[PDB]
């Protein structure tokens, strides 16, 4: 059954891309990962990065995570990511996300052994 950190690479990665091509990014992504399967997730964040580079995360600087958590990890560098929040038009099922791209900080927390992300915290 799906792990946490197959999880959080399904909702997450995005290596095959740069950035978002247009502005519909985010409506086909969260549809395709599966994301909207039982509501609209109203906030996900795709990084366009090689999976190595946001695994590498795990042992860059750590922090506490936003709920009080000291398991989060903050990028020593920028990652170009995708910002997809739902819009005043998003119903269920036809969810609806604005694309916003960025370059930014990111925080992960990390579990397992090997010691992994799980969970996509913030960007900064
Ligand atoms: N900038 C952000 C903020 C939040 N989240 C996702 O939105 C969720 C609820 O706020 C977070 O838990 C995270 O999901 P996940 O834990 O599944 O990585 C995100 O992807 N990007």
């Amino acid at each position: 059954k799906e792990t946490a950190a197959a999880k959080f690479e399904r909702q997450h990665m995005d290596s095959s891309t740069s950035a978002a091509s247009s502005s519909n990014y985010c409506n086909q992504m969260m549809k395709s990962r599966n994301l909207t399967k039982d509501r609209c997730k109203p906030v996900n964040t795709f990084v366009h990065e090689s999976l190595a580079d946001v695994q590498a995360v795990c042992s860059q600087k750590n922090v506490a995570c936003k709920n009080g958590q000291t398991n989060c990890y903050q990028s020593y560098s920028t990652m170009s990511i995708t910002d997809c929040r739902e819009t005043g038009s998003s119903k269920y099922p036809n969810c609806a996300y604005k694309t916003t791209q960025a370059n930014k900080h990111i925080i992960v927390a990390c579990e397992g052994n090997p010691y992994v992300p799980v969970h996509f915290d913030a960007s900064v």
